[PDB]
């Protein structure tokens, strides 16, 4: 059943990246008390490891604060990533990939601290709430001791069952997000999102660019449908790009309209942000979210943007960089918030722990 | 898939009461604007029963801002309720029930102003949060002319197909949580729900209860286990009563242990709420929050408890009084930080309007 189900925590990689993705995530953001080194660090990601272990498969933690939320895993991930601050602290900065720092400054940036930066990160991703709580509970009580709470983002998907597999799903602003993506099981996924190259330790893991951006939905309401589109360059209900037909068709970047003007805006969103070279592309694995209300009931919603890829510098920042400086049209209706970096491991057997190439 | 699943709209009844609870909810407590009256309500109450009746089967609102996320509706429903200070602003005074006014203080009560009181409710559940989310969008965009946001209560249980329908879910605590409730499809749930007393306009209609409870889950991993049991009557894993071996079991209230005292603590949870009579139980259909950590890793994570009776002052009241006065051990770990009362009207058809009976 949905309930039942399990995502294996053991591999070559850690699970939550390559893992389709499930209804629920939560993006624990953690910093470094003073007090904590490599040793402690090792301490911390050996309860941590073991914790996921076990409540992935369904089994209470050690010393569970409420083991019998533990059943039921629904398809739980475990997924654990080093900020640039965590190798100072672990006497490490020579192993810190030079590529892993805070992304430079954009000039849509509006970035908030308090959804900003971040030593350690435990990403946990469910397809139930009530098994995410749980799972992030436990998290807490292991790292109370040696870490401070800089933030927690949550976000979800459709619910479990309500779509079929590896179809195309809406955001927020009702567009359907991910149709161009790195296919999972996939060589030119390997060779995007697994790291190969740098510091020894992070290969068979990659790093992750979890951006907070806000959907401003007032002005979003107000704009012309037509004009929506344009500014994507794919249809609102097929998906489909403006010069094709079906949701999977190829973008034709040199079609013209009647005014001998591009089908797809020079500064359409999708052009801006396409590479060529599917070896380059970044993996979206996003999840939406909705805070609460204003008197005048304004939104505060958005988007979790979670992009993995092996090379912050040659795959993420180029694409960013040509949305900034390209004029992406829908830099109108969309404004980062937050801004956080994190290197992620490789995966661990049952004689180890995530991390320990590393603290080990 | 179940996204195409819905709930009728149309009925003697609205949806969202007698209707097997969805995985997610959005208490959405409104107040009146100044210049909002009789004349203001009714247009309100056209314009959002027209988007109920539209997005909970499917289809687009009129003026919906995003069509795209109208399909696949996973049982949405809506419930509207009138608070006190709706009768005020509409004149009809004289068709407020009774019983229909802010509950009385009691102990334990830690009430805020930001989750208490209300003139409108508008109760939206559905099996996925995207479509509860624009569902929320729709009702926000139509109430906004009329009411500010005086609050909204966002709480999730399962996700769909992760239990049985039917089967009892858990909360945050861990515990088993709805065992005691009227059926839906009996006679004794009628006569404990559906009004048929008191003004006209509201039979068929009923009331609800909505109290935001913090779980103090600080204090609840300190407490000794078997104190925890002790505290509520039940076991934690079976959820049978300490009387008993299965969680159906009828708790036997005349037990007492081998030196001679109750088995079931006199001030037990499940003893203190327990009435005789299943025609003058509440319906219980709570909902689990979970809301963001300090930075010293403490959670804020509660109970949106949600009780739907005929009549507050006969079926709700007596019970909190006496979980109150009877001192309740399960007081040190829950605390009620919200509170609102709402009267529900009965459903309606075709070319009629929720609450027509009342604001025409
Ligand atoms: C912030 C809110 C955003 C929204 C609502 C959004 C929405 C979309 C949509 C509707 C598409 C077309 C469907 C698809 O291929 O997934 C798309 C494509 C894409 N987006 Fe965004 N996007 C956002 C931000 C970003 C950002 C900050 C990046 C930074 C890299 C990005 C990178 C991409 C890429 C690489 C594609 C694939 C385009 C292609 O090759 O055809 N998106 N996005
Ligand atoms: C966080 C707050 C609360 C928690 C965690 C909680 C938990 C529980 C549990 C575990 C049970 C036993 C299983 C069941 O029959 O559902 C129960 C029963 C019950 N609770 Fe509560 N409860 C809370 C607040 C309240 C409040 C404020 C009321 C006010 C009336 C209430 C009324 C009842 C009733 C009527 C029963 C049925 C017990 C019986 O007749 O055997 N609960 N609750």
């Amino acid at each position: 059943t949905t309930g039942t189900a399990t995502e294996p925590f053991h591999g070559p990689h850690q699970a939550g990246i390559a893992t389709p993705p499930q209804a629920h995530a939560v993006f624990l953001g953690l910093d470094l008390r003073k007090g904590t080194g490599r040793k402690e660090l090792g301490r911390l990601m050996r309860l941590l490891t073991d914790d996921a272990r076990r409540l992935t498969q369904g089994r209470p933690a050690l010393a569970d604060p409420e083991p019998d939320l533990a059943p039921l895993p629904s398809r739980l991930t475990f997924t654990f990533g080093f900020g640039p601050g965590l190798f100072k602290a672990a006497g490490l900065e020579k192993q810190r990939p030079e590529g892993l720092r805070p992304l430079p400054p954009f000039k849509v940036d509006r970035l908030e601290d308090r959804w900003s930066g971040g030593d350690l990160l435990v990403q946990i991703c469910c397809d139930d709430p009530i098994t995410l709580a749980h799972a992030l509970r436990m998290t807490v009580k292991d790292a109370r001791a040696f870490t401070r709470v800089r933030w927690v983002q949550r976000g979800f998907r459709r619910s479990p069952g309500v779509q079929s597999s590896g179809a195309t799903q809406r955001n927020l602003m009702g567009q359907l997000d991910g149709t161009v993506n790195p296919v999972p099981g996939t060589a030119d996924f390997d060779q995007a999102v697994w790291v190969q190259d740098g510091p020894e330790w992070l290969r068979g893991g990659t790093t992750l660019v979890l951006r907070r951006i806000r959907m401003e939905l007032e002005k979003w309401d107000e704009a012309d449908p037509a004009g929506k589109e344009f500014a994507v360059g794919r249809r609102l209900t097929s998906g489909a790009p403006l010069t094709g037909r079906h949701e999977h068709d190829e973008p034709d970047f040199d079609a013209v309209d009647s005014a001998g003007f591009p089908v797809i805006a020079e500064n359409a969103h999708i052009r801006l942000a396409h590479v060529d070279s599917p070896r380059l592309r970044m993996l979206r694995r996003p999840y939406n979210y909705d805070e609460g209300l204003t008197a005048d009931g304004r939104s505060d919603a958005g988007l979790l943007f979670a992009a993995y890829q092996a090379d912050i510098d040659r795959q993420f920042i180029p694409v960013q960089r040509r949305l900034d400086e390209g004029g992406d049209l829908l830099n109108l209706w969309t404004t980062p918030i937050g801004s956080a970096v994190f290197a992620i491991p490789p995966g661990c057997d049952e004689n180890g722990w995530i991390g320990q190439g590393l603290l080990g």
